[PDB]
This record gives structure tokens, sequence and C-alpha cells, in this order.
């Protein structure tokens, strides 16, 4: 038995003395190793639990606690997604199963000084292949997350990219120094110029001969705080501030392998926020790309200054057209308050569209809930001095920050903003298909929402 | 012109020359007072904005802008409903009106050592008068939450409510002493043994001749935290603490004005949090009415275990049967960093309740948007010595809180819980028909789901 | 001898695991005379006057905001078979006093009575082994409150030696 074969059991199902002996009973991701019957390989019993109320998230975690209780095998073949019983498709089984699986083995050991084979048994092999690639697109998000902001630094970061859309044959443009300047991207400009690694400007296009959809990722790769510096003895997890620029990334590296019949353009901001000298300063004021000007007044809310530009440059109106854009930003550490540590925040005042992420988030197994764009919460981004303020010192900043974005998305685009600070990084331990630290989080709800899109 | 008359202007209306040199624009509640034709009293311009996009809230906050703008007048006719060319009806006009004139002269000056008439010009009569009913009720709540909690004591409430009750000819019950702690209401007894005011317990029952509606009013007196004290030099509206008891006595008696065909309890735990030699302390365990049992990890988190026992009490399978039960309360602190000040969070797991209420609320001009019970924040629940904690001290507590409130509710009763901490009070200036303080808010959300329930 | 020791090692974490207001200090000595009477150990427990006359003005003193009286109990191994004196400290609930405990801090507040705990759970083995000492347990049992009539900051406590 290839050394190691996981079997699914939903409640009711049979197995044999030694794993009810053991306490087996189904529970999801509940795992009973045993002998198999010729005593020459092993057999995990794996919990699916009632097959009424089983999901593809169940077949996704049951796979992860497969692969996780595989011990010192060098092969392991996994015939979760042949158990049927439930209201969950063949096809979204094996799907389901070969994320759990991928997810499930990740680990970051590159800082530190047997198995070769696992196997999804299904005659669904497409679903396998798509599962497959959704997860390992996650996974480089991980490892994006999880790099020492020493060396993911923007350049680091550009060059990464370059490299990656090579690989994909994504058209990949870098912009740095005077290059950059020229693009008037001045928000991205003061928020890094306290660093000694100086900020990037990254665009990727996907463009299949087969709607242009905008996607604009937040790459802070170190968020120190600037000036308004974080208060040593509070833990943040600085370098993954860079988790939505990730997510954009990853998924756009996924797209030539499901061949989606649209363009999506990647507009990927780099940069470290960092005390200096040279730092942005509380009080100084921000000429953005339309014009408009933001006073600053707290300089760890520098996220949406960064994110303004690119919004503009990405919804204005020009050459060939992007239809709609999608903000991915680890943007705002008030929202978890409410929320929790595992939903992200999701914004945007058109409901088709609000539906569309939502059902994305929903087959992606990733909790989003939306939030208003309250508009009594304007009155929050006044300032004595600019246009807008960055920070109102006020409760309601997660909204604040949203309506903040708004003010950058060209009339009548189409907009969407997710903002994942908390489920981008898990700073408990590893649960699921989900490991400590980088998550990945929101690169299979993208992957789900350009599909869906492209229908 | 009986002193003063106010005309409602749209974008583009004619207006003298004395209103357009002194800048009258029509900007929704912009006021310019000018001499009438005959030079003997005082006309109002009063601005409603485009007609296009004015709704109801326009005008209710028109009408608080306008009797703001009174002097010393005597006399005060509104003619703002008459103003059309919107999309919203005359009824709902006149309703609007009626509501933002009694909830913009609202005054609390009962502790501090000329307006004798406003009368609202429409035909619309019925409407006028269930607008002055719902904001008298508003102003009701108001009053109980401005009152110092050292005058409204929960011993002294209790008489309160049982003499609104005899008033409106609602039935009351007041318990205390050994007749409360035959209720088995072990969570308000425990929460309330600190204080030198003894906790008390009201239900209060409309039931005309012509569905049973169970309402849950969080009714603490006074918050200090208990042992878990307060930080001193941090501010709180303590005395608040008993906005969401004050909503639901004050929408009950409203009903029987109303007549609407449709039986509603109220059920109103009162209680002070106080620290003291015999306070209920950190680890303490609760055995609650249903027999679980609830940790108590942070003495601050008391209104949930306060609630408990009555939403069991309420929802329990019996006499007459509660077909649903709502739940208000100023609860929880957290939501507000990701809300802001001025939005409730509403949760249920009953999507059709959740769009009558929601729509309740857009009727009445309250701020909701509903959260999700998320059940992986159940994970927050649990305790190392009873079957769950009254607080995690991790991130999410309002969806923490919702979800234990909701273990509390019997299996199959429609349920839904508003929380309501930020928009109870208004600790910024006074703004529309808002003033400084107690809001009373969602009285008027309770109403219009009422109705709507009725219907 | 193993069991023996691990049974007695429960003993006290079920104490420490107590919640305060199930172990008071009236129903903490309650609990000691039990385990005394099961084990045939002697036990003497002190109460409101006669607590008074022994002098342990320090117990009194802090005990005093909390509406749970404190409690003072002496419990002697005796066989038949040197004389070693156990004494444990039995704060069954530390809020602080009017130096109160920063809420927002999290503290294991009930458990500031674990060495009463281990004295009392160590006596209790005691007889099983049969060793050949005397051995008297000293345990002052008392809430740490803040109140209308709690302790202050700045007061002097005279002690039964005289000191202050
Ligand atoms: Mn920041
Ligand atoms: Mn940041
Ligand atoms: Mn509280
Ligand atoms: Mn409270």
């Amino acid at each position: 038995a290839a050394d190691v074969v996981a079997c699914g059991r939903h409640t009711g199902a049979a197995v044999g003395a030694f794993s009810r002996r053991r306490g087996f009973v189904a529970r999801p991701g509940q795992v009973v190793a045993e002998p198999s019957a010729d005593g020459r390989a092993v057999v995990l019993n794996v919990g699916l639990g009632p097959a009424g109320s089983a999901t593809a998230a169940t077949f996704r975690a049951a796979a992860a606690a497969s692969v996780r209780a595989v011990g010192p095998a060098r092969t392991l073949r996994l015939d979760l997604a042949l158990a049927d019983g439930s209201g969950v498709p063949a096809a979204e089984r094996a799907r389901a199963v070969a994320e759990g699986a991928v997810l499930g083995l990740y680990r970051y050991d590159e800082y530190r000084s047997p198995l070769a084979e696992v196997i999804v048994a299904t005659p669904e092999r497409r679903a396998v292949a798509e599962g497959l690639a959704a997860a390992e697109a996650t996974c480089l998000a991980r490892d994006l997350v999880n790099c020492p902001a020493g060396t993911l630094t923007p350049p680091a970061f550009a060059d990464r990219i370059r490299e990656l859309a090579h690989t994909a044959g994504l058209d990949c443009a870098v912009y740095e120094g005077a290059g950059l300047t020229e693009l008037g991207l001045t928000g991205l400009t003061a928020v890094g110029r306290g660093s000694a690694e100086p900020p990037r400007y990254v665009e990727l296009t996907y463009d299949p001969p087969d709607l242009t959809v905008g996607l604009v990722g937040k790459g802070v790769t170190f968020d120190s705080g600037g000036l308004s510096l974080k208060p040593s003895g509070e833990r943040h997890a600085m370098k993954a501030d860079m988790g939505g620029a990730a997510a954009v990334v990853a998924a756009l590296t996924a797209l030539p392998r499901l061949g989606l019949p649209l363009r999506v353009r990647g507009h990927l901001p780099l940069a470290e926020n960092m005390p200096d000298g040279g730092a942005l300063r509380v009080g100084d004021v921000v000429r953005h790309l339309d014009g408009t000007t933001t006073e600053i007044t707290h300089t760890d809310n520098e996220g949406r200054v960064v994110l303004a530009d690119v919004l503009v440059r990405a919804s204005r109106p020009g050459p060939h057209r992007s239809d709609l854009v999608v903000d991915v930003a680890t943007l705002t550490s008030a929202a978890v308050h409410a929320l929790g540590t595992r939903t992200g925040a999701l914004f945007t005042p058109d409901d088709r569209l609000a539906q569309t992420v939502l059902a994305a988030s929903e087959r992606a197994g990733e909790s989003f809930c939306r939030l208003p764009l309250l508009a009594h919460e304007r009155r929050n981004l006044r300032s004595a001095v600019a246009d807008r303020v960055n920070c109102s010192h006020r409760h309601g900043d997660t909204i604040q920050a949203a309506l903040f974005l708004q003010d950058f998305v060209a009339a009548g685009v189409p907009w969407a903003h997710l903002d994942i600070a908390a489920p981008a990084y898990n700073d408990e331990g590893p649960y699921a298909e989900v490991p400590y630290g980088g998550t990945g989080f929101a690169v299979r709800t993208l992957i789900e929402t350009l599909r869906a899109l492209s229908e």
C-alpha cells in the first residue's frame, strides 16, 4: 500500500477493531494510523464527519491532517476524494484534497541550519491539477511573507517578481530611481524615503490571446511605523506587511496554468517604512498623482498613502482601459478587534462584485465579511491643512481607510478592497491546512474571483 | 406667520435676494433666517439638497436644523413636508419632519439650576402622529440614558418602568430579593452582588386583543467594570450601559399608540457592576438557568453573563411560547474599533430576520451593519474550567459575545442580537437630530421591526 | 508510595483550580477540617473572636476588606513513633486590595493559596507513609479585596512580636 494510504471515513462508516479501540469516531481531521491488511504498509483512517454536513473545506482540512500524520514514509496516497455520500461532488472533493495536501505539507526551512510522493486517487485529474496549482501559488505567497525583510527588500522583491514573470510568460516592468519618479507615485516615494532600501514599483500583465482586471497589492516589505514608531515590547509581524502584494503576485503566476480568457494587470508598490533623519514627518503633505493632497497625521498609516497614486494610475482613463480594480492590502489593525484573526474585510460599493468576491471566498474556504462604506465616516477624513488625513485618531479606521482608497478610484470604475492584515499571518499554532506565520491568504479567493469574472 | 415659518428648499428653488446674499444654496440642513414678506414675523429657508437625492433622513435632519434655529420664538410652523419634487412620498416626509422636530428640540436640563408650539404643516396627519410618537419614545430613552446612575438605580429604574407600564396599559411584573432568586437568573445576581443597590428583573407585556415577540434589554445602570475596574483616566459613559434596556422599554411604550396586532414581551435585567469586598471574582463560575457554566475571566464582560439566563427564560418552551427573540445591548467595546461611533452591530443566523431588521433601520435612519456568527470564533469561548468563558482576551470579542449569547437561545427560536454600545451615546457634539450624550438609538429601529413583523 | 504522593499532588491541584467563590477562607477551613478528620490529623480552626485572640494582626488586616472573613487553621501529624513546622500562604483570592491588580493583565488570582494547598496535601500523605516525625501545618486563610473598609496604603500593622 505505497507506504501510507489515507482513507476518508464519514460518520457511521466501518473501520477495523483496532481503529475503534483507539477511539476513531470519524471526527473531521481525526487520524488513526493502523497496519494495512497485508501487514506491509500503513493505513490512515481520516475523519470526514457526517456525510450530510461535509463541505469542500472538510476535505481540504482532512487532507492536511493526512499529510501531517505521514511519519517517515516515502510515498503517500490519499483516497479521501473517493469517499462519497456527501453533497460535495467528486471534482470539488479532488480539488480540495489536492489543495489540502500541498497546503498541509508546507514548511518554511530556508533559514534553519523523506516524503518523495503525494498522490491523490481520483478520476478527476483536471480538478487535482487545478488544486495543486492554486495551493502552489498560495505557498509561493507564504514563502514571500515568511521571508525575512532583510532578504526580501523592495529591490530584491522586484527582482523576484521579474524572475517569476519570466517563468510564467508574464510581461513585467520594474520602475526604480528616476524612472520611478517619472510615474508620479509620490505616496510610495515619500513613505519609502526614510529607508536605506530604495522603493520599487512593478507592473505585471497576464495577457492571453483569448475585460481587463487590475490587481493592486500593498508591498510594504517592512513596516516599522516610521517616525510614528511601532511600540517596542508589542509584537508585530512587520515583515508581513507585503502580504497583499504577495497574494496578487501569486494569483498572477497561477493564471497561465489555468488559461483564463481575461487580461489581468498587477500593480505592486514596494517600500520599507523606516525611522530616519530623512523619514516622512507627521504634518507633511503628499500631493498625489490626481493633484489631491493628504496630510500625514500618523506615519504608521503608510499603506493607504502608498496605494493612493497606484489606484489613480491603475484606474485612470487611457490606453486599453482597466475595467475593474481590486486592491489587496494588510492595511488596518482596527478590523481584527471586531472580526477576529481569521477573517478579512471586503469593501465595495458594487453589490454584484461583492457577491462575486464572497462566493469566490466560499469556494476557496477563506473567510471574508463585507463592511459598509459608511458615508458618515468621511467626516473623519477631514484635514485642517490638506484634502484629507491618513489617520483620524478616532475609532473606525478600517472603514475610514477604505473611504480614503475610494477617493483615488476613477469615476465609474468598479472597485473592491480586501483588507487582510490579520488573516495574512497566523500568530497562533498551525491548524487544519494553515501553518504558523505567513498564510498566503487571499490568493485562492483572487483566483476564484478571476475565474468567475472570466465566465 | 406664527412667529417662525420654516420653508424647505431643494437645490434650484427660488429664494429672495436676501437669502441669496447670505449664501443660501439649499445645502441639507443649511438655515438662513429672514423677515417674512409682511415684516411681522420670521421665515427660515432650510436646505433639502438636490430633489433627486433627498431621503427621509434629509427631511428628518432639516427639521432638526429648523427647530435649532428658532431663536426666542413662541410658535414654529414647519412647512418642510410640503416640499415635493423628491422621491420621498408625502406621508414619509411628514413622518420624518415630525420626528426630526421633536428629536431636534430635545434637551436634558433636569440637573441644571419660550417655545410653546411646533406645528407640522401637511394633510398627512396620521404620519405626523406616528412620527411624534416614535420620537417621543426615543426621547424617553434619551432621558433614561442621560439620567445619573445615582438617580436611575436598578430599584429606581424598575419603579420607573412600573409607572410607564401603568400609563400605557402594559402588564408589568417586578422581581426583587427572594422573588428574584426564585427565577434562577444567576448571572444577574452574581454581577449585581458587589453593589449596595440590589438588582431587579422586570417583565413588560404588550398584549392587544387583536406571533409573540420577546425583547431582551441589557439594563446595567452603572458599569464600573467590577473588580476588573475600568481604568481611571480613560473616559467611559458608565451610566449609559442600560441603553439596551432603555430602547426596549421605550419601544414597548410606543406600541399601544400604534395599535400593532402582535404580542410583545420585554425582559429587563437591571444591575450595577461595582467593585466591593463582596463583588464577583475573576475565576468564579456561574451556573446558568439551563445548567451550563460560565467562567468569569474578566468582570467587565458582565452584560453577556447577565443576559444569558434571561435569554433562556425568554426562549424556553412553555406557556404561550415566544416565537422570536431580539436582544438589545450596549455590550461590546471592540466593535466600534472597526465600525466607528455611529453604527450598531447586528447578529442573527436568520437571513430573513436580518433583512427585516436592516430594512427597518433604513426607514428609521439608524445605521447598522450585520456581522457574521463566525463558527471559528467559538474556539475563543473555551474555558479550562467551565463550559465557556466571558472573555477570551483575544481579538474578536464583538463576534465572540454574540456567539456566547447564541448558546442560551433555545433551539429553533429565531433570534437577533443588536450591539449598540457606541451609537447609544454621542460623546461628540450635537449633529442633525442627535444631541450630545444619550441618543435613544435603536428605539425607532425596534418600532419599525415590530411593524414589519406584525404585517 | 508513588500513588500516594501523586494523589496528594492532585488534591493540591483541585484546591488551586477551585473557583475562589467556592473555596472561600471559611470553606477552605471546612475542607481542611474534613481532610484532617479522614487522615486522623489533629485540627483546630480559628475564626472571629477566637481568631482575634491569637494576635495574627497581619491576617486580620489583609482579610478585613472582604465579605468573606479570614480563617486560621493548625494541622498536626503526631504519630506515636524533631517537630517540623510548615507554614502555608492561603490567600484564597488576591485582587491586590486597594492597590488593585490592573484589569487587562491576566492573573490567576484564585491560585494565591497554592502554598497552603501544598502544605495541606503534604500533611495528608504523612499518615500513609508512617514517617516518624511530628509535623504541624499553620495555614492563614484570607481574601485580599478592595472595599470601603480595606487595608490602606500607609497603614501600619503591629505584629505578634511587637514590631511594625
Ligand atoms: Mn503601518
Ligand atoms: Mn503597513
Ligand atoms: Mn462591562
Ligand atoms: Mn457593560
